[PDB]
RNA sequence: AACUCAAUUUGUAAAAAAGUUUUAGAGCUAGAAAUAGCAAGUUAAAAUAAGGCUAGUCCGUUAUCAACUUGAAAAAGUGGCACCGAGUCGGUGCU
DNA sequence: CAATACTTTTTTTTACAAATTGAGT
DNA sequence: AAAAAGTATTG
């Protein structure tokens, strides 16, 4: 009889049997091997630590761009396929070259000039176009022939960049000056505003419309120089419209719901349409001169520099930026020599320094230029005219930049059109495909389609409709985009639990809204003066009910059922009704939602189109895409208006049910014949409803149900992070072995506990945008500065007190306090979304409760307001207000302190599940669950203060043996607690409101002795703590509180290192130049690192023990060795295939076959004096020994830290009256490092410096001490300071002595062993 | 168990702009030579896990892994109990 | 050999679904 | 976003 305690975490897994009387008991455990030894003590405690789980995102994320890679790719053999054959006639070299261009001359096949063939063309070319973008102007602009191979160039240029898919829409050529488009707008404006013009007279638009400012702040600008008009007026939302906001127009013409428009999205056509046929198309006009105002302002928001009306505009700009940057480059050298001859070299020659040198050649950041550079153009003179090119980011621009990234393909396709526009005449093949090559640029594989697999991917969904190659320009006739885009949305939604094989319902199916009016009503009742007793609804009622009122109004209320109803139909001059408030809550709202479309009440009451509506709410909730949703409708254009067809593609529905309609209106009960949705139409006068009827045994619905329906994959689809996922599968395996070790007999109780910058930025940013505080201008920062608790919440509350109506003074903020807003006496929740800053933390009212109704009163408007700009959450705005929704209650303060001892958590609740149903798998005669085993969940609570309350600290640094601790005492307390109290069998195990608040408040308590009450009282509960009930002891505080303390004094305990072949990628992901070293790895077969650069530092899977034989010497004479061999993740699957060949193949001989053992990452070996090391790699090792401190200075070292009730001076004094056990310490760690760590000359500069530190007070010694553990941590080697004396650390940089060494195989719990001599091989 | 709202986490797809690596952008004068003085510099092609077979405009870094026997694989199978004591586990007795 | 010091890919957008928690009902 | 292995140069 025993029990089993388990501590659950992201890298660890402790775990410990306990018997009866609360001790750990010990076995002897046969060991395997060669080894002299057959047989070892261990106790039956221990843990299992393993690196953490990873999410399947950067997998994914490289997973993603290498599809983007293989059809950028593709993109390319697209068209030179197309120029192959014309092409031919001029160069059947060209493409050839383009494709051995990164080969050197020495391995190349054609000359060695890429575009033309010869070097006196090529150089001419880059004389005449500098860039690439000159070749693009002049393919545009110039009409005269041009050189098929320019051409290919230039079109490709655009298409292997083609810019980003963000705007729908094409953009006009022709919209080009701001201050025109603007001025035709205020004439057609005005044009139907006779009465009220616009006096555009002197309004720079293009001064604030095309600045680089914030796209409101613009606004606002421009409607700052009307006065008259409002920003959310039709001209401000006009504008609103240009600048890419997305304005709405509701109150400007008195509409109903709100009509938004966007004119970047796919929507505004229709969108716009839907709001012509409302207003009217006299409007027609002005929605169209705002759109020409968009175009020719997005021109301004992607150029850096303003230019010459083109037809190439972006091209043009590059060019004024190449001939800036020339034009100020000249001036700088010129400039420097004549102030500056020592530095020269410096800037313009030093790659090594972030100048002009470094910034071209070398790798100088653009920012890292300007802030190097900057100071000198200060210093001279005549550089002022280019420190403002500096501040505005347009002092030597690169043109392949960063920024780049907002280009939109719109604008370069209106280049690539122009150029087929100009050279079709002369080479007329271009013509045959203008469109051809157009669709390669502008085609984009929707993301609802998915991969263009065949067969062979498991991210796949996509349906063929064809058979043939899908092509960009076939992919309409190939791919059944539709039928395929439903997949997408199926895949992922989710099934019927109590139907596992049938799809769930849309949220809006006219079936479920059926079901649940009927599930409502059938539970009303009612009764009048004449009734002996209040009735139930019968069949006929309830189908009235349905009709008169519910498919007339969306909403039923009690006052129009009594008297529409039981009134003016069943005559009742009086009634009273039972089973419903106020009104009801269900609605047939989807039905009302056609109703008010397709206006005709007989074909939607007509029970024929039963299945239509449905597929047409289907269709409306299982798509997104307008142009997907009209397809799939246009089946039902010979069925109703156009007009109604236009309003019907323009409803939306989001979300999915829980049911299917095979359970409500599919499955029938046997004897009856009725579905369960035919019960709630009708059922005698028993009237039951849904949860009533998939429960009663007295029907066939139970049976039927619960006649529907692997372990790592049943976890795996659990919820929840892959980290923990990884510590619950192997807690399992813990348990399953643990059963194992104690000879099959399942155990009785089995206790758990789960352990529990940029982005800051645009919060801020966001927030205070909304609400147009200068506080940025007048308090600028830095990422990395909100860090800081307070000053991230002097921004988040915009400087002003979150409980008083005056502000801050961000200088102050050391003095002003950090309130939590629900206390941390009931939850913790160190954590922004519950803590404020305010001046005073007095302010808040009692400090007992949440802040005070006359505070909600006063602040409630500025929350709001910090609710509108995203600035606090609905949560945090939930709290802040509490009081004047009543407060936390009395009878809240309960669950509060309820909830810290009771785990909430879901995931935690599907561990215990899985355990229960592995442990208790018998069953009795009336098919019940016999339950052999009692699972129990605690709460990290529990433990962490049942240490402090008994001097049992826990110091983490020292070892990992805590988390075996930890899984003991869980086992201690958690069976402790269900014995005193097995009332709470129900709260813990799987299977007047101060009442509550005290008793889970003093739960604890029957563990101490002497109970002191915060309202003046001793009361001493006894020595040995029985149950009430039954006559169990559970508890003696004599025995117990030794029996455990001579526990966590055990020296023994299985510390075990989950061996990890190691995955992932193959190496380090920087591409190297070339360097003459046999380490860089080839980046293509063909390509010789020496020549052509490579890769570094590969990733090792595992290594292997290799016994063979070298060629040694000129003799090519054997020497036999044991070396140990590294298996890199890339020549893994090559040497796992054939071993030998791959080995012979290294130069190694007369391998011996049967001795290649698989050494994955943590290997343990143990070698003299029990000093154990731990595999990294081939030639890195890791320490693998616990240091066994002793338990007193453990205790000591966290007193003598944490030196902050009157119970303290017995802690504090007990600390400067055991000062002596420091040099204890120093030598418990030393005569161990010695032993197992091997770090001499470190462990000098440790006694140097703990010596030099003596004088220092008894609290930083304490301290930094633990700090020394680092030196003794099992692992790798790392890095720590003792004050302020850095100690870098001694790396294990040879693994040729584990070789004589001993292997240990271990079980998951470190009991079973296998230990092999590696001595005994060769 | 419902509903509403919001936040978090996980998982999938579609896109863009960088970054790096070789090559192409004839460097010129002087000096035997290293070295000096000048000139220039912004762009492009190509690769972006080696690569794989099932040959797709697909798949290639997540999850899972002590040893041994058995298995394609998933996975199954394999190691006595009590007391005393404790510096990583010893010692003793029993079948 | 041991000591020492340096390096290690990045940023952005669109679209969907599922738990799960936490506060209102 | 650091741990810590890979790499190189120096004692």
């Amino acid at each position: 009889k025993y029990s089993i305690g388990l501590a659950i975490g992201t890298n660890s897994v402790g775990w410990a049997v306990i018997t009866d009387e609360y001790k750990v008991p010990s076995k002897k455990f046969k060991v395997l091997g060669n080894t002299d030894r057959h047989s070892i003590k261990k106790n039956l405690i221990g843990a299992l630590l393993f690196d953490s789980g990873e999410t399947a995102e950067a997998t994914r994320l490289k997973r993603t761009a290498r599809r983007r890679y293989t059809r950028r790719k593709n993109r390319i053999c697209y068209l030179q396929e197309i120029f192959s054959n014309e092409m031919a006639k001029v160069d059947d070299s060209f493409f050839h070259r383009l494709e051995e261009s990164f080969l050197v001359e020495e391995d190349k096949k054609h000359e060695r000039h890429p575009i033309f063939g010869n070097i006196v063309d090529e150089v001419a070319y880059h004389e005449k176009y500098p860039t690439i973008y000159h070749l693009r102007k002049k393919l545009v602009d110039s009409t005269d022939k041009a050189d098929l191979r320019l051409i290919y160039l230039a079109l490709a240029h655009m298409i292997k960049f083609r810019g980003h898919f963000l705007i729908e829409g094409d953009l006009n050529p022709d919209n080009s000056d701001v201050d025109k488009l603007f001025i035709q707008l205020v004439q057609t404006y005005n044009q139907l505003f006779e009465e009220n013009p616009i006096n555009a007279s002197g309004v720079d638009a293009k001064a604030i419309l095309s600045a680089r400012l914030s796209k409101s702040r613009r606004l606002e600008n421009l409607i700052a120089q009307l006065p008259g008009e409002k920003k959310n007026g039709l001209f401000g939302n006009l504008i609103a419209l240009s600048l890419g906001l997305t304005p709405n127009f509701k109150s400007n013409f008195d509409l109903a719901e709100d009509t938004k428009l966007q004119l970047s999205k796919d929507t505004y056509d229709d969108d716009l349409d839907n709001l012509l046929a409302q207003i009217g198309d006299q409007y027609a006009d002005l929605f169209l001169a705002a759109k020409n105002l968009s175009d020719a302002i997005l021109l301004s928001d992607i150029l850096r520099v303003n230019t010459e009306i083109t037809k190439a505009p972006l091209s043009a700009s590059m060019i004024k930026l190449y001939d800036e940057h020339h034009q100020d480059l000249t001036l700088l050298k010129a400039l420097v020599r004549q102030q500056l001859p020592e530095k020269y070299k410096e800037i313009f020659f030093d790659q090594s320094k972030n100048g002009y040198a470094g910034y071209i050649d070398g790798g100088a950041s653009q920012e890292e230029f300007y802030k190097f550079i900057k100071p000198i153009l200060e210093k001279m003179d005549g550089t002022e005219e280019l420190l403002v090119k500096l501040n505005r980011e347009d002092l030597l621009r690169k043109q392949r930049t960063f920024d780049n990234g907002i280009i939109p393909h719109q604008i370069h396709l209106g280049e690539l059109h122009a150029i087929l526009r100009r050279q079709e005449d002369f080479y007329p093949f271009l013509k045959d495909n203008r469109e051809k090559i157009e669709k390669i640029l502008t085609f984009r594989i929707p993301y609802y389609v998915g991969p263009l697999a065949r067969g062979n991917s498991r991210f796949a969904w996509m349906t063929r409709k064809s058979e043939e190659t899908i092509t960009p320009w076939n992919f309409e006739k190939v791919v059944d985009k539709g039928a395929s885009a439903q997949s997408f949305i199926e895949r992922m939604t989710n099934f019927d639990k109590n139907l596992p094989n049938e799809k769930v319902l849309p949220k809006h199916s006219l079936l479920y809204e059926y079901f649940t009016v009927y599930n409502e009503l059938t539970k009303v009742k009612y009764v009048t003066e004449g009734m002996r007793k209040p009735a139930f609804l019968s069949g006929d009622q309830k189908k009235a009910i349905v009709d008169l009122l519910f498919k007339t109004n969306r909403k039923v209320t009690v006052k129009q059922l009594k008297e529409d109803y039981f009134k003016k139909i069943e005559c009742f001059d009086s009634v009273e009704i039972s089973g419903v408030e106020d009104r009801f809550n269900a609605s047939l709202g989807t039905y009302h939602d056609l109703l008010k479309i397709i206006k005709d009440k007989d074909f939607l009451d007509n029970e024929e189109n039963e299945d239509i509506l449905e597929d047409i709410v289907l269709t409306l909730t299982l798509f997104e895409d307008r142009e997907m949703i009209e397809e799939r409708l246009k089946t039902y254009a010979h069925l109703f208006d156009d007009k109604v067809m236009k309003q019907l593609k323009r409803r939306r529905y989001t979300g999915w049910g829980r049911l299917s309609r095979k359970l409500i209106n599919g499955i029938r009960d046997k004897q009856s014949g009725k579905t369960i949705l035919d019960f709630l139409k009708s059922d005698g006068f028993a009237n039951r409803n849904f949860i009533q009827l998939i429960h009663d045994d007295s029907l066939t619905f139970k049976e039927d149900i619960q006649k529907a329906q692997s372990l790592h994959e049943h976890i795996a689809n659990l919820a929840g992070s892959p980290a923990i996922k990884k510590g619950i599968l192997q807690t399992v395996k813990v348990v399953d072995e643990l059963v194992k070790v104690m000879g099959r007999h399942k155990p009785e109780n089995i206790v758990i506990e789960m352990a529990r910058s940029r982005e800051r930025m645009k919060r801020i940013e966001e927030g205070i945008k909304e609400l147009g505080s200068q506080i940025l201008k007048e308090h600028p920062v830095e990422n990395t500065q909100l860090q800081n608790e307070k000053l991230y919440l002097y921004y988040l509350q915009n400087g002003r007190d979150m409980y008083v109506d005056q502000e801050l003074d961000i200088n102050r903020l050391s003095d002003y306090d950090v309130d939590a807003i629900v206390p941390q006496s009931f939850l913790k929740d160190d954590s922004i979304d519950n803590k404020v800053l305010t001046r005073s933390d007095k302010n808040r009212g009692k400090s007992d409760n949440v802040p005070s109704e006359e505070v909600v009163k006063k602040m409630k408007n500025y929350w709001r307001q910090l609710l509108n700009a995203k600035l606090i959450t609905q949560r945090k705005f939930d709290n802040l207000t509490k009081a004047e929704r009543g407060g936390l209650s009395e009878l809240d303060k309960a669950g509060f302190i309820k909830r810290q001892l009771v785990e909430t958590r879901q995931i935690t609740k599907h561990v215990a599940q899985i355990l229960d149903s592995r442990m208790n798998t018998k069953y009795d005669e009336n098919d019940k669950l016999i339950r052999e085993v009692k699972v129990i969940t605690l709460k990290s609570k529990l433990v962490s203060d049942f240490r402090k309350d008994f001097q049992f600290y826990k110091v983490r640094e020292i070892n990992n043996y805590h988390h075996a601790h930890d899984a003991y005492l869980n086992a201690v307390v958690g069976t402790a607690l269900i014995k005193k109290y097995p009332k709470l069998e129900s709260e813990f195990v799987y299977g007047k409101a101060t009442a509550k608040y005290f008793f889970y408040s003093n739960i604890m308590n029957f563990f101490k002795t002497e109970i002191t009450l915060a309202n003046g009282e001793i009361r001493k509960r006894p020595l040995i703590e029985t149950n009430g009930e039954t006559g169990e002891i559970v508890w003696d505080k004599g025995r117990d509180f030794a029996t455990v303390r001579k526990v966590l004094s055990m020296p023994q305990v299985n510390i075990v290192k989950k061996t990890e072949v190691q995955t992932g990628g193959f190496s380090k992901e920087s591409i190297l130049p070339k360097r003459n070293s046999d380490k860089l790895i080839a980046r293509k077969k063909d390509w010789d690192p020496k020549k052509y650069g490579g890769f570094d530092s590969p990733t090792v899977a595992y290594s292997v023990l290799v016994v063979a034989k070298v060629e040694k010497g000129k003799s090519k004479k054997l020497k036999s060795v044991k070396e140990l061999l590294g298996i890199t993740i890339m020549e893994r699957s090559s040497f796992e295939k054939n071993p030998i060949d791959f080995l012979e193949a290294k130069g190694y001989k007369e391998v011996k076959k049967d001795l290649i053992i698989k050494l994955p990452k943590y290997s343990l070996f143990e070698l003299e004096n029990g000093r154990k090391r731990m595999l990294a790699s081939a030639g890195v090792l890791q320490k693998g020994n616990e240091l066994a401190l002793p338990s007193k200075y453990v205790n000591f070292l966290y007193l003598a830290s944490h030196y902050e009730p009157e119970d303290n001076e017995q802690k504090q004094l007990f600390v400067e009256q055991h000062k002596h056990y420091l040099d204890e310490i120093i030598e418990q760690i030393s005569e161990f490092s010695k032993r197992v760590i091997l770090a001499d000359a470190n462990l000098d500069k440790v006694l140097s410096a703990y010596n030099k530190h003596r004088d220092k007070p008894i609290r930083e010694q304490a301290e930094n001490i633990i700090h020394l553990f680092t030196l003794t941590n099992l692992g790798a080697p790392a890095a720590f300071k003792y004050f302020d004396t850095t100690i870098d650390r001694k790396r294990y940089t040879s693994t040729k002595e584990v070789l004589d060494a001993t292997l240990i195989h271990q079980s998951i719990t470190g009991l079973y062993e296998t230990r092999i001599d590696l001595s005994q091989l060769g």
